[PDB]
């Protein structure tokens, strides 16, 4: 079956509610559901379900002219009415979308005709179009599949307009998609895609080696990285490594001793040998990160000063702040209190554990005692939400989220970044400026605001950037070159052409 492929994912795709989150998987929501406008690698959007649009002079009122030839996979029409009902369904659950500022900005959505859709905003919101382009929540399910005229309490069949249709799903076993033969756009070359549920990275590698699957596609956690390197030399296989898509880092709790001290956070940022970490734990497959956002990220080329690995500097900073070594001890003390920091991570994640152990070792070398707290996923996310951590592994979100959406979410208290930043004297100013940068259209001011926000976060040593990570691919050669999608969390299956 040349036009059928089998791949893997750590979990099922979920029920494919276009408007909800976990356990829904974003790449799968994007396979079935489509946006008004589609995100492009150059940062722009192109017409998609909307073929054109205009906006008022004040930038608060937008009118979209929709395609008139689009049907949902069940034959029902896509029109402005269906689109408007979707926006209502999403914003009826507005509290759940607080992280996404567009969901707080939309004041009204109404269908003016079958082809005219009008959206009104609280303010001129500059990332409007890019947030419409996201995998979720502003994509469109057939309104017939609402449950009692809503989606927040569940849907019936996951009926979208997209190039893929969910055929069937088996909890903890597999998901099967097929090509939408009545798609309004270009027909995918692939006719059927099977996702085998395989939570363990080694088991995924083994599944490929045995031929049980044709394709592996994911971030640095896709498979063991030593194994990936071996595969990249195996002439029976094909492998790919993308240019970096996002940052992996530690978040340091500015509201909790001892990471509440700037001098301590600064020292920690000099203590880790990132190159060695990446060569030791990531098998040399990723890039060193010096800043929250790579210099290639929009608005983030700011000439921020890296803190290079320098244990001598780290020690000096701690000594100057009164953190000194007692006789016959390797761990520093101040006011009799030991320099002890808890590093929280998902205990079953081998890669995270490996990095955590390297970080612990590096920090012990400069007199800081890091305790490793490996816990189940739910417990770690709970800690993130309420700030019950000293240090935690964290990551940015990739295009088109970085930086505007990641920054926007820093304002949401139930979220790791707010919690990490909560102890900063300048946190209210930062949150004020984040609000301002999203709504200004003085472009000069926009750049200045981004500079100030990112520079304060950098100078305050809120994060310990570790790596800019890449997408990775392992595939049967017969599938050919595997494309990457403009949106980092999407998988462009319809672009695969064996
Ligand atoms: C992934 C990949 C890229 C960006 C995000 C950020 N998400 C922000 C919304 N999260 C909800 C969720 O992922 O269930 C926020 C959030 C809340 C609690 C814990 C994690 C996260 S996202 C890391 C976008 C989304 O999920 O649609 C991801 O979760
Ligand atoms: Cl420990
Ligand atoms: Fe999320």
């Amino acid at each position: 079956a040349p036009d059928e492929i089998t791949t893997a994912w750590p979990v099922n795709v979920g029920p494919l509610n276009p408007h909800l989150y976990t356990p829904n998987q974003m790449f799968a929501q994007s396979m079935v559901y489509e946006p008004l406008v589609k995100y492009q690698a150059d940062g722009s959007v192109i017409p998609w379900l909307a073929k054109s649009w205009t906006h008022s002079e004040d930038g608060k009122t937008w009118t979209f002219t929709l395609r008139d030839d689009v049907k949902f996979s069940n034959g029902e029409p896509f029109d402005a009415e269906a689109a408007a009902e979707n926006f209502r369904a999403v914003l009826d659950n507005r509290q759940r979308h607080a992280w996404l500022e567009l969901a707080n900005q939309i004041v009204d959505v109404k269908a003016l005709s079958k082809t005219e859709l009008q959206i009104t905003l609280k303010s001129a919101y500059y990332p409007f179009l890019q947030e419409l382009a996201l995998p979720r929540p502003f994509r469109f399910i057939a309104p017939s599949q609402f449950k009692n005229h809503e989606t927040m309490n569940g849907i019936k069949a996951p009926i979208g307009t997209g190039p893929w249709i969910l055929q069937e799903s088996k909890l903890n076993q597999y998901d099967v998609f097929v090509r939408n033969e009545n798609y309004w756009g270009e027909k995918p070359a692939i006719k059927k895609i099977t996702f085998n549920v395989i939570p363990d990275p080694t088991t995924r590698a083994v599944a490929f080696e045995t031929g049980d699957i044709d394709l592996l596609y994911g971030n640095e956690g896709l498979l063991p990285l030593d194994t990936f390197a071996r595969f990249s030399q195996n002439p029976a296989y094909h492998t790919q490594l993308s240019q970096p898509i996002e940052t992996v880092m530690l978040a340091l709790n500015t509201a909790k001793a001892p990471t509440n001290e700037l001098a301590v956070r600064e020292a920690l940022n000099y203590a880790v040998n990132k190159k060695s970490l990446i060569d030791n734990a990531l098998y040399g497959t990723q890039q060193v990160a010096d800043t929250l956002f790579a210099p290639s990220v929009p608005y983030a080329n700011l000439g921020l000063k890296p803190s290079q690995y320098d244990p001598q500097k780290a020690k000096a900073l701690l000594e100057k702040a009164g953190w000194t070594l007692p006789a016959g001890k390797d761990i520093r003390e101040k006011n009799g209190q030991p320099l002890r920091i808890e590093l929280s991570f998902i205990g079953t994640d081998a890669l995270s554990k490996s990095m955590a152990e390297i970080i612990q070792a590096d920090m012990r070398q400069i007199g800081a005692d890091v305790s490793l707290i490996g816990e189940e996923e739910s417990s770690i996310y709970a800690r993130q939400r309420d700030g019950r951590f000293g240090m935690i592994f964290h990551r940015t979100w990739g295009a088109p989220y970085d930086p505007h959406a990641f920054l926007s979410s820093m304002r949401v208290p139930s979220h790791a970044d707010f919690q990490a930043q909560q102890g900063l004297a300048d946190k209210p100013l930062i949150d004020k400026e984040i609000g301002e940068v999203l709504a200004t259209h003085d472009e000069t001011q926009r750049q200045a605001l981004y500079r100030d926000i990112l520079t304060r976060l950098h100078d305050e040593a809120v994060y310990l950037p570790i790596s800019y990570i890449s997408m990775m691919v392992v595939s049967k050669p017969e599938l050919g070159n595997i494309p990457y999608a403009p949106i980092a969390t999407e998988i462009p299956f319809e672009q695969i052409k064996p």
